């Protein structure tokens, strides 16, 4: 006898832009915010562009003395978390901040903080590394930073599940509040991994795009073309809020949180199984959570990475879980415009599947020119597409065969 | 229509010992496992002792080849996994592998394969990092691998809650089975976090003892000359078990978890504050969860870290929830012999719990010469004490003000 779930805020950095109306301006032109790295130098590596947030402005959010000892991961975090407690309008009060808790999470964490400190360790030794180091670079520090900032005393923690995080964080938060434990959750991830570590760690796995003549061509999800994902950074939140309590207070609900699922695929360390077996049965445990018949989907926001196993396994599982119905729901990878945010990439995919289902419209998949064989659903090839949607799935698969599949649904 | 929640299997690496029994041994003894660390040079660092795993044969788990991929931090979660899914007598089949899970977390992660990594990029080139640098550093790959080896198809996540992340993995893997998510969980915690960044990182925070000359003796919770904590490694994994699945299988039931709380401090970034309102909030949903009455407690494993704050804190925090009762119960440190395992401390410390409830005996805070002003609690100072124990509470508190609480019970 679980409570009703919405979402009453949005909060995002991203490659398309600094908050989410920005981003979502993008995605429905079917812009690419993915280019040369500016911000390193990359001449002697393999891959030399990717997804950046471009003019982010950490004074928005922090003093110059608060931001020097944070991670850009947790800058990152803490600018979508602010925005999405902004946008949702909530006041903190000593009578309701016990109810209030928040789960940010991050894939690899604090890189760029490692690096920097490594750099000190090796040229001089221990004495140089920062007094602020461990704080300032560990993955529950976005939880932490915010709850200290804001007076937060709900559920305070993080998950770190690789590329699944943000929808994992966002899927147990929402059971938080459903199960009674909060009436208020901030939920979601951050990543900036674009560093030699990032570049040069996936690099050595051959797993990205090596596409440097034309970068925005580089992420085609499902294209017989595609050569490897697009690394890129950035940040989601959501505000999730138990549905008397948005009401009480007049909040502005966007939708309704419906199912998670989860599964594991105990497949291999870093590919799925050609079939997406894990992936269908993580599709079908939050249908049935949300006590939906498959046939009610419309649009499935796919984790759609540009690779050439996984985009085929997505293909697989949906076609297993929707069986005729495939052909009827519309799926899109929105990572064709802003690559693969990891930890980052399933909240900010919540929030463009909270929107696909405000604007009636399936974001497009850029890039799909000759979709590959056996590729043959509505992937929303090239532009964005009205259409009916009042049930949107977004879905995340991560290294270690770890899975996540949210479900949205349009609320009257 | 909450499930109730048995441990059915547990496993262990500690300073003190290469699995469960040999670890509690030295606990019931009051035997130091700190020494001086001899796997690097720490002669330019201001602390050169800790809690090392000593003997670590991970050929009894993995393959040479497949241990070679990944942090120790991996491989010492996967050690106290296998260990606990042996001691449970569970088989994975067909029939239960979607409903067993795993959520295994870590604190800092694969921080020395990391550094390792920055080394080999700063002073080679990129083409030197390691093309399993990110499934063989990354905090979810402890959940990943052990499902990948043991079949394991249910809830696949990793927390990462700083010096919580133990008892909030333990937690939130009992709520996945109450709530009817899976039937089984493996859970706990892993750390190695003894490279240069690590007691870099905590001297110059100037968190770590200093006391070279006598490293058994640089622990030593509530004393007045404490100095602060000391680094430890190792992982400590529970079986949990849906009740009636495991009085199904004959398995046998060391205790049964009933209550679990968090809650945010919602003060500093690294620092508790003097009162401990937070740990007192976070205990107190603990004991209301498990729908009791305070003086049912019988013993608390404090966190206990040997930091002159969070000590007294500790005491504070424990004579708010339990007025004249505070008397009456037993309270140790296992820090005291262990050091801090950080992400791995509410692991190893809810195995103590547990085991102080099967063999009816409160484990000794060792070094406890002298107590501080106002700790005049039953420290159990020097040597183990049996007596009752019915209830066992277990306490950690972290970075970012996170708080948790476990409640463990004599199950008949
Ligand atoms: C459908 C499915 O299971 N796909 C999947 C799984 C795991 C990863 Cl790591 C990727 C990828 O990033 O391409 C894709
Ligand atoms: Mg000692």
């Amino acid at each position: 006898s679980r409570r009703r779930v919405v979402i009453t805020g949005m909060g995002m950095l991203s490659p398309l832009g600094l908050d989410v109306p920005s981003s979502w301006e993008g995605i429905l032109a079917g812009r690419s915010g993915i280019a040369p790295i500016e911000h390193m130098d990359l001449s002697a590596y393999s891959t030399r562009f990717g997804g950046s947030v471009k003019g982010f402005n950490v004074e928005e959010y922090l003093s110059a003395k608060e931001a020097r000892k944070l991670d850009l991961f947790i800058q990152y975090g803490l600018a979508a978390s602010f925005q999405a407690v902004r946008d949702s309008g909530l006041e903190v009060t000593d009578a309701n901040r016990e109810r209030i808790g928040v789960s940010m999470g991050s894939g690899i964490g604090g890189l760029t903080n490692i690096e920097n400190n490594c750099r000190s360790l090796f040229e001089q030794g221990p004495r140089r590394i920062s007094p602020f180091f461990v704080p300032g670079s560990i993955i529950n520090m976005v939880s932490g930073f915010l709850s200290i900032h804001l007076g937060l005393q709900g559920p305070n923690y993080a998950l770190t599940t690789a590329q699944t995080t943000g929808t994992h964080s966002i899927g147990m938060a929402a059971r938080n509040i459903a199960y009674g434990e909060a009436d208020v959750m901030v939920a979601g991830g951050s990543e900036m991994a674009a560093c030699g570590l990032g570049l040069g760690g996936f690099g050595a796995a051959r797993a990205l795009s090596t596409r440097n003549d034309e970068p925005t061509r580089a992420s085609r999800p499902w294209d017989r073309d595609r050569d490897g994902f697009v690394l890129s950074d950035g940040s989601g939140a959501l505000v999730l809020e138990e549905l008397e309590h948005a009401r009480a207070r007049g909040a502005r609900i966007y939708a309704e949180l419906v199912g998670f699922g989860m599964s594991g695929d105990a497949f291999h360390m870093t590919a799925p199984p050609e079939d997406g077996a894990g992936a269908a049965r993580c599709m079908k445990n939050a249908l049935r959570d949300a006590g939906l018949d498959p046939r009610q989907v419309d649009y499935i926001n796919a984790h759609g990475t540009s690779t050439p196993a996984g985009d085929i396994a997505e293909i697989a599982a949906v076609k297993s879980v929707f069986g005729e119905h495939a052909h009827a729901l519309s799926m899109s990878s929105t990572k064709s415009m802003t690559g693969h945010l990891l930890g980052a990439a399933g909240a900010v995919e919540a929030i463009f599947s909270v929107l696909a289902l405000r604007d009636q419209v399936a974001p497009p998949t850029i890039n799909l020119d000759n979709p590959d064989e056996g590729c043959d659903l509505d992937l929303v090839a090239h532009e964005a597409k009205p259409r009916k949607i009042d049930v949107a799935l977004s879905n995340s698969f991560g290294f270690g065969g770890t899975n996540g599949t949210l479900v949205f649904r349009r609320f009257a």
